[PDB]
């Protein structure tokens, strides 16, 4: 196993450091809050005295930070010593800001590989986990085996904005679903029900969603949103029932209102008799 | 196989009527659009000439209409014939509209059992189909074996609105995830990808949700909102990245702004260093 540097020891960074040590990689770590490296150092990791020494310790530098602005904040002061470094940035950001980070790293002599890890910390090191990757192909294949200690690698191409784009595409569905979980848990609590009580029904509901994703993927791609499978106006009545159920129980309604608002736009565009998938045409319009 | 009356012959009522005839139930049907009963009547179902005759023909009356206002419009003129009837209303609506409907059926001598079917029409009669049920237990227990012809019966309690409540609880996440799929498709199309291209990743995303449902289940229930797996402030940046990715790609941001606004309410309430699950404290009833 190759040696490498890991900067950023939040929930994800902690998990990566433990999985890299599990594999036997000579690991050099650094974190702004130094205390978060203690457990990894006790397991055999080398604590870098500074972030510059961390970068200098290896060719491969992995970052697990909140966003790309934290990269400039951490790597900025000693950016002159980034020449010849391979910076694998596993932080979420937009495709535009991801490209900007790649441009900034190249201008200082390094090369940036963009990554988007699609698993929680407990998923690091497991082969069922995956992560999108885009950036320079040669530098990626040169460090793919080390990156495969963390997750499976899904290389998307040369443009660094690709991995960030793919990460956002899945996360917009994920946050929508999990905020609906909190919304469902809040409704259950107002009626004397726990998250553990609604867990089986909530899990069965989301587990059947792939069948509908497949059924509507083919239909959306033909560009025709016929109301033969479902009628948007019936979806409006359904989400309105959710909203009023929430309000009747005294539960916050901010997100149910936003859902109803989009259906009302679908009806305002004349899509009442078409499938609810027709709203993908409103969603493609700017603003 | 007890006889019963079925009113409401849309796609759901059609499947129930066929499933009942399959098992051998004596079926009286009526629909506002009378031609909808043609296939069921050719199969042996008795067509009632009026809604009054339909209600008077049996003790068990099953409704499969749009909402509970449709029950008032339909049964209102025949409200006298409701005395002694057991109305099993399988239409989806809010718990409160269900409770008002139960009081209305009680005011006219009957008793209402509410049902929340969690399967499409093609699931009716299938063994793995299920429906929530609420209302007076004795009236439900006397007709449970007939209702079990349609789906499995999941009795949830005496409160008539309980069946609708459980239906709504599952539907919050279903619509949130499905609408998010449309958002992902639109973002994908603005960047040269089709729904077929992001379908495998979208399927992985939703199929991995039950792990996160279990992970945050007992944490939310015990009030443990620690930031060992996630900090809310990190999620704020993440949903801000989605929002500006939508904006940069020139697609709609209405729901991404609504998601960002909720996260910022979490920070505003002092939860920035807690897990994102702590936002349930903001969504809860006083
Ligand atoms: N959490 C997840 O489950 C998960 C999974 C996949 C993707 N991601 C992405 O992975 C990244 C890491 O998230 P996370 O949850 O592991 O942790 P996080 O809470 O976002 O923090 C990660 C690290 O960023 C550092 N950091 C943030 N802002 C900084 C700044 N201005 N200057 C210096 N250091 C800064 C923190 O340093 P300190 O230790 O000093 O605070 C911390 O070590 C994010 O981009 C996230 O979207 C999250
Ligand atoms: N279909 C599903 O995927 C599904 C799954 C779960 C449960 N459900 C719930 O099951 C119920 C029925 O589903 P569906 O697809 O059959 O709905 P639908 O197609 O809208 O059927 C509505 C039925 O109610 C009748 N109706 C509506 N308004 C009326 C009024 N004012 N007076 C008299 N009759 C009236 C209609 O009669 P006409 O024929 O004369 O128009 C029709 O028979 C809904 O509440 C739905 O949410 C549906
Ligand atoms: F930001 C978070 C918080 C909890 C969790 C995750 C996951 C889910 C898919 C990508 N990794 C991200």
């Amino acid at each position: 196993p190759a040696p490498l540097t890991l900067i950023g020891l939040g929930p994800m960074g902690q998990a990566m450091g433990n999985a890299l040590l599990d594999r036997g990689h000579g690991l050099t770590v650094w974190n702004r809050t130094a205390s978060r490296a203690d457990a990894l150092v006790a397991r055999g990791a080398v604590r870098a005295p500074t972030v510059a020494a961390a970068v200098a310790a290896n060719e491969l530098v992995v970052l697990s930070l909140t966003d790309y602005d934290a990269m400039y904040a951490l790597l900025g002061p000693a950016a002159d010593a980034l020449a010849g470094k391979v910076v694998v940035n596993l932080s979420s950001d937009t495709p535009e800001k991801t490209r900007a980070g790649a441009r900034w790293i190249a201008e200082h002599g390094g090369t940036l590989i963009a990554g988007g890890v699609t698993c929680p910390p407990s998923g690091i090191g497991s082969p069922e986990s995956s992560a999108f990757y885009s950036g320079p192909s040669a530098a990626f294949e040169r460090h793919r085996e080390t990156l495969r200690t963390l997750t499976r690698t899904d290389y998307r191409g040369e443009d660094p904005g690709l991995a960030a784009l793919w990460y956002q595409i899945g996360m917009v569905m994920w946050w929508n679903a999990m905020l609906g979980y909190l919304q469902a848990v809040a409704l259950a609590d107002a009626n004397g029900l726990k998250a553990a009580d609604i867990l089986p029904h909530a899990s069965d509901t989301v587990a059947g969603l792939p069948f509908f994703l497949r059924f509507y993927a083919d239909r959306i791609d033909t560009g025709h949103h016929g109301g033969d499978a479902d009628r948007l106006a019936m979806g409006t009545a359904s989400v309105e029932h959710i909203l009023h159920t929430m309000a009747d129980s005294g539960v916050d309604t901010a997100l149910p209102e936003a859902v109803v608002a989009l259906f009302r736009r679908g009806e305002a565009a004349g899509y009442a008799e078409n499938s609810f998938s027709s709203m993908v045409e409103l969603l493609k319009k700017p603003s």
